[PDB]
């Protein structure tokens, strides 16, 4: 299916050009699989067999992640709080 990522700043705007890593569980670490950046509004999409990955996304030092469970979650918002 089809995964929608967020990224906003910690004031809820939309940061563009972040960097967003999707990661697949494997051998019990986590392994990039797709890098997107942000458009202007703060998303990027991925589309990838259903099941679940780790969205990392970063911009400037400033990071923020989740789990996005591909085919049952339609966009993530995640906030660069760290």
């Amino acid at each position: 299916a089809k995964g929608s990522v967020l990224v906003t700043d910690a004031e809820g705007q939309p940061v563009a050009d972040a960097t967003v890593e999707f990661k697949v569980y494997n051998y019990a670490e986590f392994y990039t699989v797709a890098t997107k950046h942000t458009d202007r509004s703060g998303h990027a999409s991925l589309t990838a067999g259903k099941g679940d990955m780790l969205v990392w996304a970063s911009k400037d030092g400033r990071f923020g992640y989740s789990k996005l469970s591909f085919g049952k979650d339609n966009e993530l918002k995640i906030t660069l709080d760290k």
